[PDB]
């Protein structure tokens, strides 16, 4: 009805002002739940016509954010849910209740998340080693917190100099007692010849293997290529998506300039060109390992984990 | 005269047949041992009457031994130094014999303390808790290494080679410096390169390009530690500097007996089968990092000019 709508704008426009929730399994769960809710709180005889009704509102939420695709994503996630029930029952009215489990099931499988992934982490540590990670992320130091408890090694935390996020993984890793290094973005390649693994997450894996992550990790991946270090990506299947890398260069998110060059910089802020990427693309080669809820996968392989979780008609929402 | 005769056909058929003397420092010695008893032994009024003396029982020298290139060049380098005493002294009998005398016997004393010099550089290179990697056995990396522990605590993984274990030999006198060394096979280099910090090794030969022959096996070492872009040391002294180009000349590689590959006892498959024992290896320059020598430190686009240094174009054919 109308609260539906309350719900879809205020979230709409939650994604066009900033952050809201602040990390992404929190908006892979509201979009999740605003979809059911959606599905609950509508009619319809055709699954098609739902179809079209889901497409409307994912193409209105995904011009929201372009640069956020949880919500794009578990839009579609949720599609192809809906696309392989009407293939099993067709081959009516049961339909709704089906896919309402089937979003619950899905649920559940996303609120173990992080702990799946923290559960295989220890198959990767060993004891008095050197782990370098860039940015902050709950998935990594979640990984490297638990992994903490029967392996004692070494994170080089490098901040990243739009938002200096690496400085809460530093104090956040220091409670755990890792032996936390917190370093520049400067010295990454000063370090790589020490650091035996590069342990990341990412905001969004894309088709090819290839990521967008928090800017200046596709230096550090080229850093660790050059080292032949194994690179980690701790990233969960709701970061997963089909948008290929060359897609209308709506790939970077570019902020205000005021993190870079502050306003009191003078009469020089008129004829100087500041730019602040917050987002940086990674190819698939530069990538040794994906770390998922369902274990290790190779990047030769996303593209497959890519047909089980979505439908090749929904690419363009 | 007889004496001298004897002392050379000695010295090539020590050379020809074995090892003698052990390590190749020594052998540098006697080269210019016998070299100074050679000019000391002999009549001539001309330079260059001495210089095709000393080239024409150098290539019997050499032709004796075409892996061990230490006799060569340091027989070279002998030629140089006559180049140049005569040189600044044609600008001369008994002041020019001494004079090469004198510089022989510097070159003794410099030669003397290479060793020590290459183990006084080696604490700008070793830092604490790091993991070094060793192919064969020498005496260079073993005074560099048990000179740098002397105020740090490392590891060495040292490799042992495959067709005879002499490396066996460098832990046994490692592990009692205290080095917390490692044993392993020449199986596990890339299995162990993954963690090891620098790769510290010696030499045979190096050529003219910065490449080197080595002891077999450390071409893929070379190989992994360019794959894990870490950096390669060679401690070699200044007398394993030959202008010989690698793929100039053959008989390379110095084959040996393939009893230490193959045994006798294996049957008549002996037969029936081609078992190559290469006790050398080829490592071109661009897999090398840093040259250690008495002089110091230098990158292998550096070596050309330290053979117009120390040698002479037209004596490289010798």
């Amino acid at each position: 009805g109308s609260e539906l709508s309350e719900r879809i704008e205020s979230f709409v426009e939650t994604l066009k002002r900033g952050g809201g929730p602040r990390s992404s399994e929190e908006m892979a769960r509201e979009t999740l739940g605003l979809l059911r809710q959606i599905i609950t709180d509508h009619r319809w005889s055709n699954a098609g016509e739902l179809m079209e009704l889901i497409r409307r509102e994912g193409r209105r939420m995904t011009a929201a954010q372009p640069s956020e695709t949880t919500v794009g994503n578990m839009v579609r996630r949720v599609l192809k849910i809906i696309r392989e029930e009407y293939g099993r029952l067709h081959g009516y009215a049961q339909l709704q209740s089906n896919i309402i489990e089937a979003i619950n099931e899905l649920l559940v499988e996303l609120e173990g998340t992080m702990e799946n992934i923290a559960a295989q982490a220890l198959e990767h540590i060993h004891s008095n080693e050197v782990i370098m990670t860039i940015g902050f992320s709950r998935t990594v130091e979640a990984f490297l917190k638990e992994a903490a408890r029967k392996r004692k090694f070494h994170v080089i935390v490098a901040e990243c100099a739009p938002f200096c996020q690496g400085h809460e993984m530093a104090v956040n890793l220091s409670k755990a007692g890792i032996e936390t290094t917190v370093m520049t973005d400067a010295a990454i390649f000063a370090v790589m010849s020490r650091v035996n693994k590069v342990i990341i997450g990412t905001k969004t894996i894309l088709a090819n293997g290839a990521l967008r992550a928090v800017t200046g990790t596709h230096t550090l991946a080229l850093a660790a290529k050059h080292h032949s270090t194994p690179l980690i990506v701790c990233a969960p299947m709701f970061k997963l998506s089909p948008q290929f890398p060359n897609e209308e260069d709506s790939f970077h998110k570019f902020v205000a300039p005021e993190e870079v060059l502050p306003f009191t910089e003078g009469d020089i802020l008129e004829k100087v060109s500041v730019h602040c990427p917050v987002f940086d693309y990674v190819p698939p080669e530069l990538i040794t390992l994906f770390i998922s809820n369902i274990g290790g996968n190779a990047p030769s392989y996303i593209y497959r984990l890519m047909s089980e979780l979505y439908h090749p008609d929904d690419h363009v929402l």
